[PDB]
């Protein structure tokens, strides 16, 4: 259950610079593939990944000899820990040998948007809220949006953009909940709403910014608690326009500000007395609601799915080759492979694909080392991941 917000009350930021305020935007990154692996004539999915974007509003259009494709599905957004943004977008598609695909990209970021095309070649837990205020002039009022995790996997989810919005289970083991439960986290959602909606108008005229721009609030909030039950460490973070603005330090006593803005904020919580407020959830609400969701969702929560790794080879210019170590259809996403030549592993030569989602659950990973011609047998593969009785060793075989 996530807590009851406690407006910022900013203060002039006199802005010369980094604050959450006029935010400097992040470009983002695109990776273009498919759900399986493609066989030609064979129906599959092609996913468009996109990552670390800020702001928030994005346009992604996926692109078949460079038409656009009508139906392409886009997933729930969500931010990362650094705050940035990531999104996937997909299509069903049955690729051939000469269609051609491409992802197209436009966002704040870059002048113009960017194409991306498809090429084929071959013990402890914690319960975490990530909430997201986006102002949008001229498109209604600000969205609202609260999603909460456990270990990572979206549980619940509460999103302004609808008629009666609610919050909403994400995982099957949260219908395990009744009617008392989602009416009072939804009615919880539409108070936060409102200090939010109050912040968003108040930080415009702290850092002296035009009511004709969209700007977001983000916060991370919750705990972290160990095996014995115990709390580890408790969170919570904002940010204006995806730069740090106040953060709760970790002895839950004391407030550290980012900018001119947030000090005002530091010094009203501190008369205020937030931080206990906050150490008190913290320690308490938090934790005991953290240990009801975890037996709720208890095996689902320690699922693990092996990896299924195999190295393909393609030609390079020359007497060279590329031999590609795949790891597929595995979860939870934290993977590590490595290229070994006789003993050692290789930094030098090695490329890698930031681990990215299949798209039903799992994730998808690969690492590239460039080697001579006839060499191939002198290199291994190693994947490392929780799920495997031991770590996997693999080689080209022809």
């Amino acid at each position: 259950s996530i807590i009851n917000f406690e407006k910022l009350g900013c203060g002039a930021s006199g802005g010369g610079g980094s604050g959450g305020g006029g935010s400097i935007q992040k470009t983002p990154q695109i990776q273009v593939y498919s759900r399986h692996p493609p066989e030609n004539g064979k129906p599959n999915i092609l996913n468009c990944y996109v990552t670390q974007f800020h702001p928030p509003h994005i346009e992604i259009q996926m692109l078949k000899n460079g038409k656009k494709i009508p139906k392409v599905e886009m997933s729930d957004m969500s931010f990362s820990k650094d705050w940035s943004f990531y999104i996937l977008a997909h299509t069903e598609f049955t690729p051939t040998e000469t269609d051609t695909y491409a992802c197209r990209v436009k966002h704040a970021s870059m002048a113009e948007p960017k194409t991306v095309y498809w090429d084929r070649d071959m013990g402890p837990h914690s319960l975490r809220y990530f909430v997201t205020a986006v102002s949008r002039p001229g498109l209604g009022e600000p969205r609202y949006m609260e999603v909460g995790y456990v270990d990572d996997t979206e549980f619940v989810r509460f999103d302004s953009d609808a008629e009666n919005p609610r919050y909403e289970p994400r995982a099957r083991w949260m219908e395990q909940e009744g009617p008392e439960y989602w009416e009072r986290e939804t009615q919880k959602a539409k108070g936060n709403e409102q200090s939010f909606r109050v912040d968003l108008r108040t930080l415009l005229g702290c850092y002296n910014q035009s009511k004709g721009g969209s700007h977001t609030i983000q916060v991370i909030s919750g705990c972290e608690v160990g095996s014995d039950g115990r709390l580890l460490r408790g969170y919570q973070q904002y940010a204006y326009d995806g730069c740090d603005y106040i953060a709760l330090n970790e002895d839950l006593k004391t407030w550290t500000a980012a900018d001119m803005a947030a000090l005002i904020t530091k010094h009203k919580w501190e008369q205020a007395g937030e931080a206990e407020r906050l150490r008190a959830y913290l320690e308490g609400t938090c934790v005991e609601w953290l240990r009801r969701y975890l037996k709720n969702g208890n095996a689902t929560l320690l699922r693990t799915d092996s990896p299924k790794a195999h190295v393909t080879h393609h030609s390079r210019p020359e007497d060279k080759v590329t031999l590609r170590c795949w790891a597929l259809g595995f979860y939870p996403a934290d993977i590590t492979l490595t290229w070994q030549l006789n003993g050692e592993e290789l930094i030098q030569d090695m490329e890698l694909v930031e681990t990215r989602p299949a798209g039903d659950g799992t994730f998808q990973k690969w690492a590239s080392v460039v080697v001579p011609l006839g060499k191939e047998q002198y290199y291994t593969c190693h994947v490392y991941h929780q799920g495997l009785p031991e770590p996997l060793t693999l080689r080209w075989e022809p």
